[PDB]
């Protein structure tokens, strides 16, 4: 199994407050679970090969959704920002396989994403440790 | 817009203790999104025509869905139990449209719904507001 | 150190649904901490000899306490009902030391105790786990 | 009745993450009570004159209290930094009462304290409604 466990980082009230609002997993590799401890998120997966998805918004209205997953024994990640309403986490994290329209950013196989949004917010994701089984990574919002 | 808010009673320590491991919302009637607030579980939809699923996890490895939504301006409501690893809310969630296996039960319209899942849990959803935009239910597991 | 492991069952929705609403510990035995992980809540602590108190209210209105910890290297429980707005958890778990008026309680060492509140409202707390320093509880409220 | 919400920025991964282990609230002015929503924390307290404290624990090991309250119908707040682990919430808040030693602190009304630990992280309190009955706080770690 894999598990990816994530540390939320909000750094600026300009931007607002973020909470999350949907969270998804891809049923490949056995599917997986969300859990949460101490404040933190963990995706624990059944091997690798598949994904969740976190959907956020924030108190102004916006939406961005933050994908993590393992694709070929390597962690990836993707944040995709500026989000209507009707694009829900369970429309986007399938974009990422059957040759959907998001599958190249899963095949980067990233260790760090870094976008900044239509309305200003900054996002990164950071992984931590980037190696094994049990993966760590930091989210920002800023 | 449509509203329907979760409490969750879990009665019988011998059936194991249950958490969420997954939210999803359908795409149809803008979306919506999940919240939390005082242990308490909001599914806020765009309006008439869409749903979301609650996947849960039980220490003993039980995992169950429970759906609600609107359709056609009436509650409905649904659980799946005896669900394998592969067979995430991301799955179930898309089954209720599109002429999917689940869309039948969607379209009871249902305010209480009983089930008891192989390993002999019993699961119910009860509406306890059944009518007008700001739902509640209570779920429990028994 | 000493942890206890509590689950919450909530039982009968006729009661209303209980939030925890304060969190406090004991200072005694370097303290200790609060923290949540899959929907259960754990008390560490630094030895025997101190405690911690969850109060929760109901949607109803009602006020209760749960105070668990070790005393002499036993677990011990005790729960208060009906209190007023002004006794929070605060004033409660001080209450069991200094010759305070629920000692008499801790000294017992219960693995289990049961009480029903002026409105009805029955809660119980029992240890599944009831030796050693990974202490198990389960609370419910019916 | 006054509320206080908060909303917690962590801004600096380098700190560690910090996560809520206690919540105390002060027995004046009919208590109050904490309550979550949305990955924000209103403490609702039934009159001015009374307070409450929550205690964060970093994944480092570092442990800081966070006081807001009400004193004399003006917000008031303090951080605590360096604790030790037997200096709890509840050996903290009462400290701001009964010619406490931290009761200059509450005297001083404060919209807005910033404290650096000796370990280097930047603690700041800062309110963005400042007057009327629902006060608002960001609580900002760096
Ligand atoms: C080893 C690995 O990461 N493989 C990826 C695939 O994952 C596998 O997918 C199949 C279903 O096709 C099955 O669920 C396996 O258990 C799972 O490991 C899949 O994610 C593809 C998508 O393009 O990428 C890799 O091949
Ligand atoms: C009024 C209502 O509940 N209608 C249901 C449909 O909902 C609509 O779906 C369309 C897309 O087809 C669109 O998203 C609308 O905004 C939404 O109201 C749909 O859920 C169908 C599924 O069979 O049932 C009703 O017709
Ligand atoms: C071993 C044990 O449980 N002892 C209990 C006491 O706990 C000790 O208390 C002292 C403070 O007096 C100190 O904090 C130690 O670290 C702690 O272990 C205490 O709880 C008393 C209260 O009457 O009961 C036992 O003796
Ligand atoms: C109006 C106000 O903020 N008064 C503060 C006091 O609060 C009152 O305290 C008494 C108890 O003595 C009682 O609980 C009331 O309900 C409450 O309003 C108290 O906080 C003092 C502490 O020095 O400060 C003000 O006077």
């Amino acid at each position: 199994t894999y598990s990816i466990t994530l540390r939320v980082f909000q750094r600026n009230p300009g931007r607002g407050f973020f909470s999350i609002v949907e969270k998804t997993v891809f049923h490949y590799a056995n599917g997986g679970t969300w859990s949460e401890a101490k404040g933190t998120h963990t995706l624990t997966m059944g091997g690798s090969g598949t994904s969740g998805v976190l959907r956020f918004m924030s108190d102004k209205g916006e939406l961005i959704t933050v994908a993590v997953g393992v694709h070929n024994y390597k962690r990836w990640c993707d944040v995709v920002t500026g989000l209507k309403p009707e694009e829900t986490a369970l429309v986007i994290n399938p974009q990422y396989y059957n040759n959907g329209p998001r599958a190249y950013t899963r095949e980067k196989q990233l260790a760090e994403y870094n976008v900044t949004s239509v309305v200003g917010t900054r996002f990164e994701v950071k992984y931590t440790v980037v190696e094994g089984n049990n993966l760590e990574a930091n989210v920002i919002f800023s």
